[PDB]
């Protein structure tokens, strides 16, 4: 086998800083587009994270904020690579 694997376990890609609010995130919230608040789009880097019960999500911090939205409490675990970055072109 080949030796390495000489990279971490992350990826690059767009994001945005909405200016209303002050987050940044992956895209605009839904309600951030329809009440239409200004946002300014960059690139960054993102981190994967896993609950105890199976439940998923991701952040631009070291750990999310939130709890969960399966079990109630707040268990993140950070987690690596999903072996892809998208499937084939879906969805609208
Ligand atoms: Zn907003
Ligand atoms: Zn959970």
């Amino acid at each position: 086998g080949p030796m390495g694997m000489q990279s971490i376990r992350e990826q690059s890609c767009r994001v945005v800083t909405c200016k209303t609010c002050k987050y940044t995130h992956f895209k605009p919230k839904e309600t951030c587009v329809s009440e239409n608040h200004d946002f300014h789009w960059h690139n960054g880097v993102k981190r994967f994270f896993k609950c105890p019960c199976g439940n998923r999500t991701i952040s631009l911090d070291r750990l999310p904020k939130k709890h969960c939205s399966t079990c109630g409490l707040f268990k993140w675990e950070r987690v690596g690579m999903l072996k892809e970055k998208t499937g084939p072109k879906l969805g609208g």
